C-alpha cells in the first residue's frame, strides 16, 4: 500500500468511477493509496436513486435526487454501454434503446455489485467542512455521520469531488410568484405526473426538464401544459395538450402573464430553470464557481483544480457522455496521483485551460456540443491506459438522437440503435413509448 | 467594551433578545462585549418571515421558514408580551388577543428598532462550522456569505444558538406512501390552503399544526379534512368538514387505510409530524442530543451548555410560553457572560440538570405542561433584572386557553385577555377569525 491517502466524496457514478480506476490498478497486482469514500445517501448510484422525498431527506440536508417517475434514458442506451460490461452480458436479450430507469438502474449496480466499492465507501455520511493544511499538504475534512449523529474527522493528500450538479435548484423569482395559489416547485422536485392530471401546468424553462416533463404530464393525463422559454423555443412539433410561449413577465393569482401580451391561469407551476454548483463543504477559494457548461474554467483537463493541484472534481461538466466520460476522467486523476502523469507548471496549464474555455465557448449547435465533449474525451482516453472505446460512432449516435427529437419529440424513444460494444441493434420495443405508462422492470422486460 | 467577543447564530425572537439584554446593559452606562450576530434569512424576525419558497432557498440552503399564508397567533398575545417592551407602547391603538403573523412581526421588530442592532448583524450568512479551541478557550467559527459565494472566519469567547428547532422535519415513512399519487409535503413546506380548495385532504398528527392547518383547510374551502392521531385524538369539537381518525397503517395508491379497519381516498397527505433539533454546523459533542420536550438534557437553566460552557443555547426547550422566555434565557445569558452570575461547578450543575428533567418527566397533562414551564420561568426570571411579572397569571391564563379550545375551536381566537405587564384588557377584534380571511396588517389595525 502507498503511502498516501486519497479521500472520495461522492458514490454516484463519478465516486464510483474513481473506485474503478484504483481497482483496476489493483488487479495489475500494483499498490494503491489508502483510499476512502463517504457517500451521503444510504445507497450508491448517486443521481440513479429515486426517492418520494423533496426538499430535504430524513436527516435534514438538502434531497439529492431529482429523478422522478415514468424516467426513461435520455438518449440512446448504446451511448451510455459500458465497455467491461455491455447490456447483452447483463441482459442475455436483446432490449430497446431506451430502457426506463429501474431498468438502466439495474444494469449499473449489475456491474457495481462486482465490483470492490463496497469494500471502500462509508455511506449515510456527509462531507461538511474543509480545511486545506498548507504544512501538512493535506486535507482536514469534517464528516457528519447521519445514523449515529456524530462527526469525525480524517487527513488527505488528495480530495476527489464527486458531488455532482444537478441537486441545488437554480430558482428564480419571479413578479408576483409568491401571490400564485397553487403548486410552485422546482423541477429538483417534481417526483412524478400523477398529482397532475386533470391541471394546467406551466413550465418555466426550454432545456431537458421542461421538455420531458412537459411531455410526460401531457402523457399522462393533464388537462394542458405550457412550455415558457426565455431565450430559444424547444421548437418541437407539438401535439394538442402542450404549447409553447415566450418568458413569464408577472403572476396575478393564478394567471401568468406572458412577453407576448397573452395570458392564462394555471393550477401548478413547475420551474425547469437547472441547477447550480454548490459545495458548501468548501472555503471559497476551493469552489468551482461556474455556470454549467460543458467545460468549466480552473480545472486542468476538466479535472484538476488550477489552484490548489490537490483537490480533484469529477463529472462537473454539463454532459452528453456520463459514465465513460467520467472513467477517462478518474484514470486521469488516478495517473496523476500515482506519478505516472507529470502535472505541468502554472502557465502551461493557464494556457491549455484557456484553449478549451475558448473552444467550448465557439461551440454553438448540438452537433458543435457532442462534438466538443467528444475531443475532449479522445484527449483523456490517450493520455493513460484507459480501453479505448468507437468515440467517432457514440458521437454519431448522439447527433442522431438529437435529430430524432427534432423529427419527433413524442415518439423518438422508439428509435434503435446499434451497440458500438457487441455490434448488435437494439430491438423494437414490446410497447410504442408514448403507449407505455408502466415504467416497471416488470413490464418492461415481460 | 470589553476585551470580550460574542458571537450570535440567528436573528429570531432568541437572537434578538440576546442583543436586547446587552443594549440594556449597555444603556446602564456598562461596557459590554463586541457582539456580532449572523442570520441566514435577508432580514430578522426569524420563523416570522413569510417566504414562498420550500425545501431549499435560493442559494441552497435548507429553508428556515415553516409559516404559511393566513397564519395567525395561535396564543393569546398577553402570553407573550415583552417584560420591557409592550403592546400598549408599540400599537398605542389596542388590538384584540389573537393578532395575524405581520403584526406579531411588527411588534418584534418594533423593539428591535429601539437600538442600532441591525448594523450588528449580518444577513444572508450561515454557519457552517465550528471548532472549539480547547487552548485558546474559543469557537473558530466559518461562515458562508451566501450573496459573496464567499467563507470566512471568526473567533468567539462565547457562542450563542438561537438557531430555532421547528425547521427540519420529522418526516416518517408511511408504508406505500411513496406510491399515493397525489400532494405529499411535510406541515414545513405547508404555504396556504388556497392550493386545496375542494380536495378531500389528510393530515397526520394531532398537535397545533395539524389543529391548525386542518382549520385553514376547512375555513378556506377544502372538500374535507381528517385529521390521523398516533395516541390521542384532539378531541376538539369538530364542524362537518373536519373528523379524526387513528394511525395510517399503510397507502394503497390513493387510499390510505388506518388503525380501525376504515378507509378512504384522499386528495393531498400533509405530514404535521413535527421537528427535529439540528445543528449540521457544530461537532457532535456541541449538539444538543434531544426529542422534543420542555427541558431537553445537558442545558444548566436551560441555556447553558453543560459540556461546554462557553456554548449557550436559547429558545430550545418545547414552547407554550415563547418570546419572554426567550428573554428570560437571554438575559440569564448575559449576566453569566459578564460574570454578574457565577457558574456553579460541574457537579451542582449535573445535579440541577438532573432534577429539572426528573420534573418534566413527571409533567403530562397540558395544565401540568403549563405549570412546568411556567415554574422554569419563575426560578430564571429572579436571577436577573429582566422585569419579573406576574407567571402565576400568565400560567391562568394559558390554561384558560386551552378550555377555551376544548370548548370551541373555530372561535378560540376570538377571545380576549388582559395583559400581566400593563393590566390593559384587549378589545375584541373587528371580524370574527372565521370571517377574517384577509390577513394583512393593514385589514387587522384599519
Ligand atoms: C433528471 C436527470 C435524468 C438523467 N438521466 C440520465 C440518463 O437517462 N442517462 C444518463 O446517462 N445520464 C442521465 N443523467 C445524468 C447522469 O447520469 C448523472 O448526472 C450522473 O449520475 C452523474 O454522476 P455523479 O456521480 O457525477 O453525480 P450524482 O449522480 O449526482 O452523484 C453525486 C453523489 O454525491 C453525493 N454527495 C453530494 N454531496 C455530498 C456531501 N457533502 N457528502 C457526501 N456525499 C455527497 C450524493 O449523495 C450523490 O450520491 C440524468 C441526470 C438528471 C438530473
Ligand atoms: C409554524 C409556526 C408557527 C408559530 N406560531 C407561533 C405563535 O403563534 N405564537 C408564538 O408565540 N410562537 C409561535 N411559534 C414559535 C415561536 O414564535 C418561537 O418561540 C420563536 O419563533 C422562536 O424564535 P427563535 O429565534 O428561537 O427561533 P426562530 O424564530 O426559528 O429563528 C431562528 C433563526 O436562526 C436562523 N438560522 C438558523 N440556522 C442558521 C445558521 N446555520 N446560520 C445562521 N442563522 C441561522 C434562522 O434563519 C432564523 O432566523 C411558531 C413556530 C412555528 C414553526
Ligand atoms: N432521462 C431524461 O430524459 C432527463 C429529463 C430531465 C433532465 N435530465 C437531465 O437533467 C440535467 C439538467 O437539465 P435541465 O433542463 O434540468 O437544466 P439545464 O439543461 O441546465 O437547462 C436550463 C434551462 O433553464 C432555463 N433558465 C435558466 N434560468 C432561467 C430564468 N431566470 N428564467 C427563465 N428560464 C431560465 C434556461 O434557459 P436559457 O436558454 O435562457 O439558458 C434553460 O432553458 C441534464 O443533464 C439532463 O440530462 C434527463
Ligand atoms: N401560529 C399557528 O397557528 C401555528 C401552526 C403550526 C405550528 N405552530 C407551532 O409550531 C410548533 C410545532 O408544532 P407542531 O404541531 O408542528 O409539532 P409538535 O407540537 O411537536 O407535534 C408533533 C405531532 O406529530 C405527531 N407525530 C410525531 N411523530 C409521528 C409519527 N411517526 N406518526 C404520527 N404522528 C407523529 C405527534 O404525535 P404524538 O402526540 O403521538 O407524539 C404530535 O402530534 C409549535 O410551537 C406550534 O405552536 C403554530
Amino acid at each position: 500500500m502507498l503511502n498516501l491517502k486519497v479521500g472520495i466524496i461522492g458514490a454516484g457514478p463519478s465516486g464510483l468511477a474513481m473506485l474503478r480506476a484504483f481497482e483496476s490498478e489493483q488487479k495489475k497486482g500494483n499498490p494503491i493509496p489508502e483510499i476512502k469514500c463517504y457517500e451521503k445517501q444510504d445507497n450508491w448510484g448517486g443521481m440513479w436513486n429515486y426517492t418520494w422525498r423533496t426538499g430535504v431527506g430524513k436527516y435534514g440536508e438538502p434531497i439529492h435526487g431529482s429523478m422522478y417517475k415514468y424516467l426513461w434514458s435520455n438518449g440512446p442506451k448504446e451511448c451510455l454501454e459500458f465497455s467491461d460490461y455491455t447490456f447483452m452480458e447483463h441482459f442475455k436479450q436483446p432490449i430497446s434503446s431506451y430502457p426506463p430507469r429501474e431498468v438502466l438502474f439495474d444494469y449499473i449496480q449489475g456491474r457495481i455489485k462486482q465490483s470492490n466499492a463496497r469494500d471502500f465507501i462509508k455511506f449515510n455520511t456527509v462531507a461538511r467542512w474543509v480545511d486545506y493544511l498548507e504544512d501538512k499538504k493535506q486535507f482536514r475534512v469534517i464528516f457528519d455521520d447521519l445514523v449515529k449523529n456524530e462527526t469525525f474527522e480524517e487527513y488527505f493528500d488528495y480530495l476527489v469531488v464527486g458531488t455532482g450538479h444537478f441537486s441545488t435548484p437554480n430558482m428564480p423569482y419571479f413578479k408576483g410568484i409568491d401571490s400564485f395559489p397553487g403548486t410552485v416547485m422546482h423541477a429538483h422536485d417534481f417526483r412524478g405526473a400523477d398529482q397532475f392530471i386533470d391541471k394546467d401546468i406551466l413550465l418555466i424553462g426550454s432545456s431537458y426538464s421542461a421538455e420531458d416533463i412537459g411531455v410526460q404530464c401531457f402523457k399522462h393525463g393533464s388537462k394542458s401544459v405550457t412550455i415558457s422559454y426565455r431565450t430559444n423555443p424547444i421548437g418541437a412539433k407539438w401535439p394538442k395538450g402542450i404549447e409553447e410561449k415566450p418568458i413569464v413577465t408577472h403572476f396575478e393569482d393564478n394567471v401568468a402573464h406572458f412577453k407576448d401580451g397573452s395570458k392564462k391561469e394555471y393550477d401548478a407551476v413547475i420551474l425547469c430553470t437547472g441547477y447550480q454548483h454548490k459545495f458548501p463543504f468548501l472555503p471559497d477559494n476551493l469552489r468551482l464557481k461556474t455556470k454549467n457548461n460543458l467545460y468549466p474554467d480552473n480545472l486542468y483537463k476538466g479535472v484538476v483544480f488550477n489552484e490548489n493541484e490537490r483537490l480533484i472534481f469529477l463529472g462537473m461538466q454539463d454532459q452528453y457522455y456520463t459514465f465513460n466520460m467520467f472513467d477517462t476522467q478518474a484514470w486521469f486523476a488516478r495517473d496523476y496521483m500515482l506519478g505516472r502523469i507529470a502535472l505541468p507548471n502554472k502557465e502551461i496549464r493557464d494556457k491549455d485551460i484557456a484553449k478549451w474555455v475558448e473552444l467550448e465557448k465557439t461551440s454553438v449547435t448540438g452537433e458543435e456540443h457532442v462534438d466538443f465533449q467528444t475531443d475532449y474525451i479522445k484527449e483523456l482516453i490517450e493520455m493513460t491506459d484507459y480501453p479505448t472505446f468507437d468515440l467517432d460512432r457514440v458521437a454519431e449516435m448522439f447527433k442522431s438522437w438529437l435529430n430524432d427529437k427534432e423529427t419527433n419529440i413524442l415518439n423518438y424513444r422508439d428509435k434503435v440503435y446499434t451497440s458500438v460494444m457487441t455490434g448488435v441493434t437494439a430491438e423494437e420495443h414490446h410497447t410504442p413509448w408514448m403507449k407505455e405508462l408502466d415504467d416497471s422492470l416488470e413490464r418492461y422486460l415481460d
